[PDB]
């Protein structure tokens, strides 16, 4: 297609989920669920290189000519589900790879450190990360009809389109 | 005081630097290659696995603690952040915390330490003006200890630690 | 205790924070409104000027600092950086300092506040836990000083400054 | 391509790290050192000035920029942040970045670099990946050049800039 969307929260009732689900769907991208695609703690050993989840992880990193990156902020900062992940990863899987980032904050002041912590993150993993960010709250997320409110499709909507400008490029 | 090893390797240089220090100062120690914790989920009966009542128990126990990470992609471990995960300011409000990373070389270090510092902040912990970065040439492997040349400033990052602590 | 506004801006809504601070908690107030320094030069001659002499002196003697700045660009006045950059941590070294920023909205505050304590860090101050993003609803343009919502948090900030100072 | 010197010092490292490469690839230059401009306040008339709209002008006209900075207290100089207060993503939008930032040693750079990666995506610009730090090693001041050892990481630093500026 060939975008891929990854959710960074491990909450199956997570709002991070929900925004997910919706960019997954409404522009036919690959979705990895961390809340389902579960890993265990990256230590370092052998045999985790063996693992069908982080054969899985890479191979579907590196088929995505661009992804969208979102995560819940935990403790101003993106949650330690992601992070783990990212771990098991590298520039291999990321070099010059155009990402977008979102970050889903609870309170007032947040957002904006979760994607700090993740354009450093990436940036450290030599990925493309893309100028326009976005952070969503609670307003913005639907529950009840487990989709985004429509407040912020127009948002969603420019930030997946510069994605696709910068990979197109 | 405790100290907190934030690398999940079992043979990482992170985990040399927090054995070191809880040795010298006789400190508790909790050591992620060994604690191992699930990915967090947020679901009650997590919280309450015996595991992490432990980690909130000792960590507010604590009256300072020393934060070791390895840089991981211009970060601290997925490991020590998915900890934190579990804790709030419940266990970290006002408490001492000094901040020390262990990067693999180049420009690494200051990436893994501000990543601490906001996450610690943001749990409302004090977080001491002096930060440690430690590079391979600080770590003796072969003797499982940290090189003579860093000894000085762990010195005075545990000190300073104490100060705050004390005031 | 020392008050410093950030913004440049003589009609700025920090200054109007920044004065309303000073004015109730009978503080020590530097306005970079009409505290104006020139840009640094690194030259000798500007540190015999009476402004950057005035600034050194009136930081070091006092007891804790309540640092203000909009967020201009995702970070901390030009103003702001320009007066740090005339001092060192021979003035800040162990501060108190509690921060302050104001933004335009959206997601704006914590870029600037990040900025200012990552600066404060680095000449070894002692930047508080506690920081506040005041938005244009929590300034009282009209009554020339800030609103009702907002008081009782300032309050809270300049208590734990205190709090850090005495100890 | 625009290169912008950060450095307001005229024997500063960053003048010749900037000068370089303006000479090697016949590049537009500002140099802070000699382009002085006021503390901005945010007054109409200043956008009046001759150097504010020759700053606007040969920023807007520029196809890639890559940008130099100091690392004054951990972060950009405040010449610099005042020089970009002018400024805004009217200039900036979409323009290819590269970040350069002179420490004095030790555990310095990171810190500059991030403040401007921050302010500059606070324009709404394109910073690219690859990003440099250098040191006093990496400065020949009696020959007022960089050092061979930094060269070739100049080099790929720049052609990496033209190839997003050539998307
Ligand atoms: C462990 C934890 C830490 C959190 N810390 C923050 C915070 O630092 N800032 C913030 O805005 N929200 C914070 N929140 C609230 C989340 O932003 C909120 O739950 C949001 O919906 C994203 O999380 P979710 O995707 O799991 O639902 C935190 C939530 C959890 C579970
Ligand atoms: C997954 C992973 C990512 C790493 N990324 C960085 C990096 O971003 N910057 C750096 O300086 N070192 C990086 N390194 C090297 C570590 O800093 C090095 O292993 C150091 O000894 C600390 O890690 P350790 O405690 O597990 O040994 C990375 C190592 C691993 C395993
Ligand atoms: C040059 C400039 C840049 C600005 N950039 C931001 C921004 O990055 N984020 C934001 O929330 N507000 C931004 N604003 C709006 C200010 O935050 C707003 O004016 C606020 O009142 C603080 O500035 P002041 O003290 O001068 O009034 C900017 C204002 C100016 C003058
Ligand atoms: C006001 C000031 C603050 C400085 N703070 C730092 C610092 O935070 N970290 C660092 O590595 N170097 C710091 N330095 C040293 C500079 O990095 C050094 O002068 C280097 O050559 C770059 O500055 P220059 O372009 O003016 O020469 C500072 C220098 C000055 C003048």
């Amino acid at each position: 297609m060939n975008m891929l969307v990854i959710n960074g929260t491990p909450r199956k009732h997570g709002r991070t989920r929900i925004a997910a689900s919706y960019i997954a769907a409404l522009y036919h991208t690959d979705l990895i669920d961390l809340s389902e695609f579960v890993l265990p703690v990256f230590n370092g050993e052998a045999e985790q290189s063996e693992l069908l989840k982080v054969q899985e992880l890479k191979q579907r990193v590196t088929k995505a000519d661009a992804i969208v990156l979102l995560s819940p902020e935990y403790h101003s900062g993106m949650s330690g589900a992601l992070k783990n992940a990212l771990d098991f990863l590298s520039s291999e899987q990321f070099k010059y790879k155009p990402v977008a980032l979102l970050a889903v904050a609870g309170g007032g002041d947040g957002g904006i450190n979760a994607l700090n912590n993740m354009r450093t993150v990436m940036r450290g993993v030599y990925a493309n990360v893309i100028p326009k960010q976005l952070v969503l709250k609670p307003v913005h997320i639907d529950v009840e009809n487990a989709t985004v409110a429509e407040n912020i499709k127009e948002s969603i909507k420019e930030l997946v389109e510069e994605l696709s400008m910068f990979a197109k490029a």
